[PDB]
């Protein structure tokens, strides 16, 4: 149930139906060097309060993670960049500790779904 969950199973596999694993290994491998800088800025502006900040990494992550099928990280990154909600105060801190402590994880789910989907 994880690939479901982390996933966007029916676009990975249009798109390996319409483009190869090729792009999205190539993707891949360019988001896990972007990763380490983007959460650390997430966290530098968290500690600054810096609500601008935060929301714009946020988008930034969001858009990086949707181009490649982390779903549940781009569910992250939207809730990070989005102060409209009501529990946004209460919780940015903590959806920013889940993004930094799983997102190797849900790369390492993403890589071993395209091993065994080719
Ligand atoms: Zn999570």
């Amino acid at each position: 149930s994880k690939s479901e969950a982390l996933l966007d199973i029916p676009m990975l596999e249009q798109y390996l139906e319409l483009v190869g694993p090729k792009l999205i290994t190539d993707g891949l491998a360019v988001f896990e060097k972007m990763m380490p800088g983007y959460v650390s800025v997430l966290e530098s502006n968290l500690t600054a309060q810096d609500k601008k900040g935060i929301v714009e990494e946020g988008h930034k992550i969001k858009g990086a993670a949707g181009s490649v099928g982390l779903r549940h990280l781009q569910q992250l990154g939207q809730q990070i960049q989005s102060p409209d909600l009501p529990a946004w105060e209460d919780n940015v801190g903590e959806w920013i500790e889940e993004m930094k402590e799983e997102w190797r994880h849900d790369v390492e789910v993403l890589k071993a779904w395209v091993a065994k989907a080719t």
